[PDB]
Parts: structure tokens; C-alpha cells; sequence
């Protein structure tokens, strides 16, 4: 049967969202991270297979959902959560690839700031530059997270990217020389969102591939890398 | 357990796709596509919950698959289907909005040229207006299956923005005055990836929304519309 | 003496040019056109020696203009016709290079769209990317008449320049990488001018010169490439 | 007949321009010039009717011809002068439109720089602002001949426009808050090309209308105009 | 007499500046700075009156400089200093206005990132968007310096424009929109040199005009919130 | 104790300044010239290091002050000259480099427009090219002036660089190949603001450094260089 779309891209009603949501690319793993570290979970959306969840960690309300892939998507699904459904705290929690010569695969990654090849922070600040910057208050949660879990991580600048196959000369070399260091394609889009709801945005990565090495997780580094990243997260929100 | 994964985003095996494919953004109806239309029908991908299915059309290979929302997610999926895949035609099938005032919520819209508002095609283009154009056998296939339906098309130029929840003053207006028939989010991005690979696109949406007087399909009619669209495709692709 | 002037670039009285238009760049070669395929024909513009004319083909009403070299000259005499003088269909007729590797000198061009290094288009679309796009129809029955004539053609994107002595490296290899056909100077300018009256444009060139290989039609090539483009161009109208 | 060719757009044989050349947009008016203040004088060209006269002025060698209309125009024939023909010196000599409240219809007006909507500048500065600027023995030999024959001149900046039909809100207000006392279209694209091949050039114009307050010079008063102009002109290039 | 000059703008030798440095605009201020708060002070700078100082801050090596007023400024004193003088760690310490409806004259930010109208960052990264993001260590030592202190801080985003006198409409509504809390002329152009060097950076400054409501702090508030600021940046030396 | 400020730079009264200005970077070398030139002098200015002067050249009101390093820099405080101080002529006193290969160190360059690498001029004009254009009056008072000096001079463009520490490959080769002769940081902000004003300036410059051969004036050289163009434009005042 039909139910009732408070958004066109989300059948959850107002109200089903926690006020903390973490938000991955994949779907797939928003119902992993729901169903191994949420309790009193339930399934809020379904539209489009973009599945988010929410429940509770350690007693608190949180949500995760998927936001799909590049800005232009988790445009729409972060714009719909803090206008629609008055969340206050998205973390993006993902993966990246790296061209820094001191960062390596498995690396946690916190962003503080996010460069992009997109035109849509141009069009928000009269054509010029606004920094894609992450909440300080979201930041220092996760790097004292990490702290506590005694697991390393790595702070600094994101590039956010339209174009996965990239085919343009001097891209790594200008990132590596200004030590940006995650590569992903949706952190730059997100920060923006929240400025403009006068919420909080934050972002974290893990390492699965070096741009310029050519080394690569397997899957079971890759599971590993997400477990310690995904626990940083999930005790970040208490904080939050 | 794990399968080989011929790209990051996709588990179908090489070969696994015919050299036509329909795409839409939602993988729920890449499935209802599949389930209603296709015969010798097998899932190909389940990456991302991002669903593709190849079987046959009236015994002509066709493969349907989603894209997602946005140019860079298309860009990902279409990049892989034109390279790894060696898909040789795709036809993406999608809904709009229309700004025009001579164009109506629930007509058909075969799209000649898409502009946008993302850099992506500058970046192919030394900084330059390059056209995301649709391929002419692809247009006119499209054009004449219509005819032989009986169903009456608009011919003609899309808008594809990387923000659906557009502030923009002005945008509007501007894509009345000059015509434009269609306002979605990815055919932009389709078209440059085709002439790179040296293959063919085109793309075909129905009105859900007039942007302007604010008319909206209802889900009954956007399920109508979605039959006259989809049997216009499907025949199409016996052309092709 | 002194001519009532209905624009400051044409004295052709208002009602004086036909519905359809063949446009090209040499007004002397506006003037073969006329003498050598027009009935009924009168001379209506001598100013700036930009030489247009009336008549009929096949008794199909039917004017020829020159339009000059580049987007500015285009421009005006293009606006003026469909604001001015209530022209409805516009065909640029016209020589180009190409770049391509399977397009040869004497090939006949039929543009679908246009890429441009102008600023022209930026500025009608609030500096957005907005696709030079020939109109369906025009396209059509330019194809279609080179069925009926037996005249082989290419289809596909024009690349139009304000620089015809260009010294921009990489220019014809990203061109090429995307399969342009043609490059000329005036197309890209002409159609958003359609668009913005309402009206229809389209353009057919045929190859003078191979920017890659050097190759180069001789006089009597020229003249017979030009033998075969007009008269596809004069049956089309006869279907616009 | 066919003549051997020295440019794809000049049937002038090398040597048959004099090193100084004066040209105005309409190969009429080049024409005029001729017949009227050269003597010695024979057509050098006639390619698409841009008549073009080499001759003497007061014993001194000069040519005259059109340039057609815009920056790509002027920029074709303009780049074959200085190149193939080995031109020194080119001063265009045009009619202009003023925004200025202190610039008024029948003014002449010697061009110091010229500001531009044209991409063509950008591209030869590696996207920079390089302004299109006069030679300064050119400016000064202009200003320096208007006042021996006691005819008052506004000295200063033009404007260069693509658009002929402007529809750009708020330009004419930032140019006359500027003091840009002329707005033509090819000055802007005359400069670059001098500087290139390391020769000069400069512009003077009549004001035919004023965009502000809609006065515009009747046929007799350009005539007028003209005069006073071509004669400053002419007796500049003694000194050039 | 004549002195050695290691940099075309600085007398400084070699050596000369500690590791960590604090640089406002007015020079007249870094000497205050230095005189009041500094011991084992000595003068290390007079070019062009930017005068620059070294001693220790409770016994901890640390120099004072000025940088003059705007991104070119900034950017050619600190390149010296992080290249020539090897220095690790840049805080500037200016004053500010507002736009935001919740930050106020007197308030006291700690810059996370700046945006700007300047091309300078653009240049760096291909023509992207390069946010001038402040390193974490410097930011997080400055907040809890002032924890420490008891002073509140608001922390977030700056705008470093070109232009003090701005004629541009809605540029504070947008900045006011998306929440940047200070707007001065500086800090966009030193984070990313910061980064070219591997070092880091950051910025405090305090707010002395609201650009909204047009309250402005009188001489004795303004020397009130220096106190504050200046006790944050010295205190965060010593943790960095 | 505590002055008026008629602006936030400058404690300058109203009248303070006569209607004629030069202005050069260092501020010490503004003293020096108020001491070695001027007669009946005073110190009008000592904010920020910046120091102005007030007194005659041969009897005339003349001022001269440092304006620092830098568009933004220059744009403070020639704004404030032209709106607060009723100024009306500056005359931009500097040094700079050259990439032309006829240009030699220890020339003096006369300059007739500017090109630069900053967003202030395109924000004046609409996004367009708005050349940075000194008065004629000027240019010729500085040419007539060195004249009678008889000191050599070149006359032509400058370029305005916001990066004194360039890393941009092919600048120099462009530069030099539309023979640009000066290359600086701040005349191009000067110009569009005495446009604004309707008023007048102008820029000499004596070329320090070849940028190409890497030659360079001992500091011996620099002070013969600033003897010969000071006394140009010294005198030029007078006709002013
Ligand atoms: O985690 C998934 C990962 O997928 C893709 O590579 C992009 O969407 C990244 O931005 C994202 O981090
Ligand atoms: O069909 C789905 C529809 O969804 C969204 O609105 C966008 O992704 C459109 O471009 C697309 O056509
Ligand atoms: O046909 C004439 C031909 O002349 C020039 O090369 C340009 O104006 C072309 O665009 C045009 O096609
Ligand atoms: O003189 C002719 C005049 O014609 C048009 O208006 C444009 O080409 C101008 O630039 C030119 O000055
Ligand atoms: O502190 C001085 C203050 O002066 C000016 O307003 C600008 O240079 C600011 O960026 C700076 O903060
Ligand atoms: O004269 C001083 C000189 O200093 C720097 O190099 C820049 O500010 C130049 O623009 C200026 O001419």
C-alpha cells in the first residue's frame, strides 16, 4: 500500500529521526552499523533502498542512514534531515583514499575542512570562496574519542570530489603539496547544510586506498579500519 | 562470503551486461523494470542495494540498472558500464519537473541536450562550454517508437542541477525564457561519458511537477505516465 | 538617397524576409545562393555589404543571408530576423574543420549541439552551462533529406570559436577525445537566439580542412561539398 | 577566375598593405574612405565583400578596409595584417553608444583601454584580467592631431561587447559609475593582437547614440561626425 | 649604513625569529605587544616599518610581527617567515567586524577556517575550491587557553576579503546566513602557506564593529578585548 | 593621548592632504621623500606605520604617503583619499620587475594600464574585464616630464600580482609575450578607484629586478633609479 512521504526521497514520518545521526555512502552498511551497535533499532526509511534506522547507543537517541554517493545526493538527505526532521548533528563516517606521503592505508582520517571541484559553495557565497568546514564542537568529540580508544588518527583537510574516475593531470600532486589528507566525494556538500540550519556536521574516514603507492585494503583490513572508526563515531555522539 | 568485484561498485562479472542499458535512479524501479518488462531476467548487482538485472526485451539483450541521485553518481555507474561492462548504448529513464509554460505534469520528455550548473564538463572541456548532447540514432529511436505508440513527446533541452533544493533567484525564469523542457539531475553527466568512450546516450523523463504552477502527479498518474515512458524506452532499444 | 532602416544592419523592409532562412557566413556566397537556387528572388539588404535575399524554392517562400565571421556578427543579424522581421526557422550553411579521426575533408556535418568558448551562453543562464542546441525538427529533416539525396552524413556536436588562429594547447586532442565533428565559429551563438524567440535553428557544414592531418578540400571539392550541403538544405525547408 | 590566396579571408598578395591601416567595421565605409582621402589608391581585397584599398595619404602609404562586426571578426582580419602582412600600425576608426552623463552624441572619443564581456583575453593570459590596452604614440598622435585642427575629444575607456542586443541588467550603471565614455564591440580584441606581434594599435570613435538618454545623431550629423573623426585619424598617421 | 637583507623585506637574520610567531596587522601593535608581554625582547625588523620582534613569552622563545593589511600582505611575510626564517607555528591576532545575530563587539573568535573573494587559493589547487583551514593543535590550544582563562569564544568561520570598502550587495546576508562570525583581511591567505610549508597556523581576533547593527567598540573596549585575546594567543604558545 | 580619526588609517584632518598625492610602498621611503623634495612640510599621518606628508613642490600643494604592500592595501587608503581627503590625482611612485626582453634594470617605466591576478576589478564590473586604466592627462604629464629631463623612459602595461611569491608556470612566458614591462602588486587597484571618484592616476615604476636574466640593481643603482623617476614625477605634479 501507499504511505505517507513527509519528504519526496524519505517515508520516515517527522519525528523518527534522533536529533544525532551518523550517515554513511552504502545503505548496506547503515543496516550493518543499526543492527550490530544500535539497540531498540527500528527501520525509519526504505525509499529508493537508501535505508536509515534509528534507535539508541549506550541509552542515547541516535539515528544511521545512507546518503548514496557525491553532493549532489547527500545534499538531499542531509538537507531533508536537519529541515524536515530537525536532527542537529550529522556525522558522515566513510571511507577515502589518500595522496599524503605521511598518511597510510587503514589511517583514521578527521576532517576539519573540505575542498570540493563542485560549484555548489560558489553558489551559496555570491561565487566565492566558503570553506566546507566541519562544527568544532563535532571535531574535538571524535579526536577526544579517539584519544580514549587509544586509536591514531590523522586531522586535517578533505577534498571532496564530483568525479570518482578522475583523468586530470596535477590533481594529487597540488592535494599532496598542501597536505590534504582524505580524497572522498560527499564531506564538502554536507558542512554547508548544516551552516545554513544552524546545526552541527562532522566527518570521519578511513584510509582504503593510497592514490599515489597504489596499496589497498583487503576486505578484513577494511573491516577492521571501519570497526575503529565507527566506534570513535559512536562515542563521539555521547558528546554531542 | 565474498565475491569478485569487477569494479568498486559493481559484482556483476564482465559480460554480465548487454550492450543496451536502461538506467533510473531509483534501484526499486530498475526492479519493477526488470519484474514487469524483461524475460531471462538475473540480478547482475546488488552492491550499495544500487539493484541491476539483465535479461531480454522482446529477445533482444537489455540490461536495467539504477544510477542513484545526482552527476556524480551517475558518472561512477555509467563510467564502469561504458568501460568495463562495454555497454554500447544507455538510455536513462527518468521524471523531471518543467519550468515551461507549454509543457504539462504528466507529458513525455525526450531530452535533444542537457546544460547544468556542475563543473564536471567544463573540466573535460579546457574550461569550456562542451554540450552534453544525446546521441542522434538514440533521439530519433525514442522519437519514432513514440510515434508508433501514439503517445505525444516533447523534444528537447534538459537542465540537470546538482541542487534539488535550489534557493536560486532567477533560475527559473532563465530555463522558461530560453525553453528548456525538463529540469532533472544526471543527464548532464551522462552524455560526456558516452562520446568519451565513443558509445551513445540518450534520455527520456515524465513530468511529475510544474515548478512554476506548482501541479503534481498523483501517484496513480506518475504510475501512467511511468508505463508510457518505459514502453517508449523498451521499444526504442529494438532500434538500437 | 537615403533607405527607411528597420534595423541599424538590415534595409529590408519588415515582411521581407520568408519565414525560413538559409544563413552563411560569405553574403557573396548568399548571393550564388539566390541567383543559382532561388525563383522570385529580390535583393533586400545591401547594408555593410552584407547581401541578403527573397524568393522561393521549389515556390516555398525562402530568403538567403550572410551572416559575417564569429558569434557577435551572427548574433545581431540572427536576433534581428526572428525579433524583427518574425523569421521562424534559421539554417546556418557552412564549411568547418574537424578534428576527428573518422571525419574526413568533404564530409557534411549535421550539428545536434555546439560547445563554445564564448561567454555568450554563461551570461543568458546565470552563468550556468546551457547547451547551443539545434532544434529536433531542423535536425531531422536535414538527415532526412541526405537519405533521400544519397548523401552520407555526420551527426553529432559542433565546437564554435571566437578564435580562428587559435594557439591553445590541447584544444583539438580534448575535441577530438569527445568526438566533436565540426569547428567553426558561429553555431553556438545562433541557437540559444532560437530559443528565446520561440523559433527553430540548425546548422550543416561541410569539412574544408582536417586540423589534424593538414588535409584541405581544393576549390572544386569546395564547390562540390557545397553543391551537396545546399541542396539538402534547400529540400529540408521544404519539410520546415 | 581563381587568384592565389595569402589568408583563407584576403585576396591581398603580400606587400600590398602599407605598414599603417586604418579600419572601421563597414567595408562601405572603407570604401568611402578610399575614393574620398587616398590617392594612388587600388582594392586589395574583396573576399566576402571586405573591401579593403591601399593608397597614400598626403603622400604617405595607408590602407583602409572592414573588419566586420565583433571580436572575432576584427580578430581574423586583424591577427593576417600584422602576421602575413606585415602591418606596423592599425587604427580602428568606428562609431560607439555612451552610458557617461558627460559624454554626449557627436563626441569623438580616443580610446586609452577597452573592457570586454569576450573570454578571448582571459585565454591568452592564463585566465588573468590583461586589459586591452592602446599604444600610447597612437593615443597621443590622436589626441595631438584633434587639437591642431581644433576638435575637442574625451580621452579614456571603451567597452567591448559580444551583444549587440543587450538584455544584461545593471551594466550600463557599472559602466557609467566607471567613466567608460564608449561602448563598441571590437577595440577590445585589437589590442591583444598588436601586443603580440609586437606592433601597435589604437581606436577612435564617434558617439551615434546615447544609451541613457535615448539621443541618437541623424544621418547628416554622422556624416558630420565621420568627417571630424577620419580626418583626425588621417592626420595621425603622419605622425605614425 | 647598509645590513645584510636575508629577504627583500625583512633585516631579520637568520635565526633571528623563534619557532613560534604572533603577527597582527599594525606593526605600532606587535611593538606594543612585544613591550608589554615579552621578555628578553629585542627588536629584529624595521623594512618598511613592519616592525618585528623576538624574546620569550615565560621563558618560552617567541617573536611579534606585523603584517600589514590584506592577503598579499600576509602572504609575502609569512612565505618568508615559514620558508627563509623557518618558523613552525603562525598566530595572527587582529580584530574583526560581525554580521552574525548572535556575535557581538567585544566577542572573542578562534578561526577554524576563512573564506574569501581572493583568487590566491583558487591558483593553488587547479582552480578549486582550497579551504584556508586552520591547523587543530592551534585551534584547540586557543580554546583552552581561554577555557582556562574564563573567557568565552565563539568558534568558527571567517571571511578574509580584498575590499574593506565593500559596495557589494548581499554579501552580509549571506555570510549572516551561513554563520561566519568574522570577516577581516588576512587569514585566508595564511593557512594554505602554512600548509605548502608542512606547519601550522591559526587566528584569534576580536570583534570591534558590528557590520548589522553598526555598535562599535569605543577606544578603551577595543584595549579591553586586546588584553583578552592577546593573554588566549600567549598562553596558547606555551602548548604549541 | 587619544586624536580624531576622519577614517580607521589615517589620523589625517579633513584638508590635511593637498588635491595631488604620490604614493609608494614603504613609508620610509614616503619620509624620505618629504624630506629631500617637499618644502613647508608636515606629518599629516602616523597610523600603522604609514606615514604621510603634506607640504609644496616649486610652490604647489603636494602630499605623499606610503600605501603598503598590495591591492587590498593600496584600495584602504586610496579610497579614503579620494573620499574623505577630496584628493584628485595619485600618482603610484614604485619599483618592479620586468620580463620583457627589451626592457632593462634600472629603466623607468611609464605605465598606461594594468593587468592582474585579483577579483577586485570583475567585482566592479560585473564579472567582465575592466581594465585597470590610468589617466591620459598623467601618463602624458610623466612622458612630457622625462622628456624634458631628458630621461629615457618605456611607456605601457603593468601587471598587478597578489603573489609576490609566484609558483605559477608559463606566467612569465605570457607576460613577456604581449610585452607587459612592469610587474608589480598594486596599480591596478588604483585605477578602477579613481575611476569611481572621478579622479585621476597614474603609475611610475624603475625596474629593480630582470625577472628572466635575474639581473638586479645593487642598492646603489636603486638609489640613482629613485632619484631619476621621483624627479619625473615630481615635476609631472606641477602640469597636474
Ligand atoms: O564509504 C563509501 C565511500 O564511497 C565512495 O568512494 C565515495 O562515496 C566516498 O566519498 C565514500 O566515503
Ligand atoms: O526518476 C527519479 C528522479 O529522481 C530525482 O528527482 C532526480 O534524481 C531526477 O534526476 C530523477 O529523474
Ligand atoms: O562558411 C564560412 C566559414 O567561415 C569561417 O571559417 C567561419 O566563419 C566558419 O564558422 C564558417 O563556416
Ligand atoms: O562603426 C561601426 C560600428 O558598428 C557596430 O555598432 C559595432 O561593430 C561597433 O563596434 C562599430 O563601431
Ligand atoms: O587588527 C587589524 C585589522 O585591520 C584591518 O581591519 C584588517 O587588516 C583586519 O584583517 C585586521 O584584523
Ligand atoms: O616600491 C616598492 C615595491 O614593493 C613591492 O615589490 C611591491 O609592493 C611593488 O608593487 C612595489 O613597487
Amino acid at each position: 500500500h501507499h504511505h505517507h512521504m513527509a519528504t519526496p526521497h524519505n517515508s520516515a514520518k517527522v519525528g523518527d529521526f534522533a536529533e544525532t545521526v551518523l550517515m554513511c555512502g552504502d545503505p548496506l552498511r547503515a543496516k550493518l552499523i543499526a543492527d550490530n551497535y544500535l539497540e531498540n533499532a527500528k527501520q525509519v526509511n526504505s525509499v529508493r533502498g537508501m535505508l536509515g534506522f534509528t534507535g539508541t547507543y549506550k541509552g542515547k537517541p541516535l539515528s544511521v542512514m545512507g546518503h548514496g554517493m557525491g553532493i549532489p545526493s547527500i545534499s538531499i538527505y542531509a538537507e531533508e534531515l536537519y529541515n524536515v526532521y530537525k536532527v542537529k548533528t550529522i556525522i558522515r563516517v566513510g571511507t577515502c583514499g589518500t595522496v599524503d606521503p605521511n598518511v597510510h592505508v587503514r589511517d583514521v582520517c578527521i576532517v576539519t575542512a573540505s575542498g570540493t571541484d563542485s560549484n555548489v559553495n560558489r553558489m551559496r557565497l555570491l561565487g566565492h570562496d566558503f570553506p566546507a568546514t566541519a562544527n568544532f564542537e563535532v571535531v574535538s568529540a571524535l579526536v577526544e574519542s579517539a584519544k580514549a580508544l587509544n586509536i591514531p588518527t590523522q586531522v586535517g583537510k578533505a577534498y571532496s570530489t564530483d568525479i570518482f574516475y578522475s583523468k586530470e593531470q596535477g590533481l594529487n600532486e597540488a592535494l599532496a603539496q598542501y597536505h590534504f589528507i582524505a580524497v572522498e566525494m560527499e564531506s564538502a556538500g554536507l558542512f554547508p547544510i548544516a551552516d545554513y540550519y544552524g546545526a552541527r556536521a562532522g566527518c570521519i574516514c578511513t584510509v582504503s586506498d593510497h592514490i599515489i603507492t597504489h596499496e589497498s585494503a583487503t576486505p578484513e583490513e577494511r573491516q577492521t579500519s571501519f570497526q575503529n572508526m565507527i566506534k570513535i563515531a559512536l562515542e563521539a555522539t555521547l558528546k554531542l
